[PDB]
């Protein structure tokens, strides 16, 4: 169904895990995928006023959602419904990013 | 700093994740947890009614706060803030649960 993207929430937002969904959307195997950005999925077409918008949200942690063109591992495009939520203690730390992935190309 | 605590959203939400600090407040490593239920951290002076309330919230995917008895890997008693929030797609499907043990 639908792909999740766990990432540290400093650092540049390394993965740290995603579920077998998000294998099965990008073509990516968790071992290809932890410790990078989740920019890697995007490329030439990707929408650059999306990915800034993407990068003020998540530098503010703040959640957002956008439609982006992404790339599955062996070069063909997807459209990634893509919907980014920091992950907050009680005392408003950010602990995480969780990131939902939906393959809407159809 | 706060520990972080991923399952999945069926079946008896099974922990798939866990960050650094889960271990250094609980005591217990990534694979002494991973495929567990996370009910594993009660003991005898849990709070019934406190348990319920979270049973209650998961079954509706409701976002619920809740300070908890919790043991330790080495049985000592800790107050767990714990914090737990449904992850879900667009369409609405929940795809996971995060729990925060707010340090
Ligand atoms: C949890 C999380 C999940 C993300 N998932 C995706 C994704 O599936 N596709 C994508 O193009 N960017 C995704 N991103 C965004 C990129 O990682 C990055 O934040 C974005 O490209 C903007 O920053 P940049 O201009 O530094 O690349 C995700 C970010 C986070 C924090
Ligand atoms: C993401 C997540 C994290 C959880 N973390 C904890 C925890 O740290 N301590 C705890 O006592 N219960 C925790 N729980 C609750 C138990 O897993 C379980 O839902 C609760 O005991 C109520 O269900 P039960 O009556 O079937 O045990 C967590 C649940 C979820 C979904």
């Amino acid at each position: 169904a639908s792909g999740m993207i766990v990432t540290d929430a400093g650092a540049d937002q390394p993965i740290v895990f995603v579920n077998r969904a998000f294998s099965t959307i990008t073509g990516y195997a968790p071992n290809e995928v932890l410790g990078r950005n989740a920019r890697f999925l995007q490329g030439p077409q990707t929408d650059a006023a999306t990915v800034a918008r993407l990068r003020e949200a998540i530098a503010a942690a703040r959640p957002i959602q956008e439609r982006i063109l992404n790339y599955r591992k062996d070069g063909q495009p997807f459209w990634n419904q893509l919907s980014i939520s920091p992950v907050r203690d009680e005392t408003g730390n950010v602990v995480a990013f969780v990131g939902v992935n939906t393959d809407v190309t159809a």
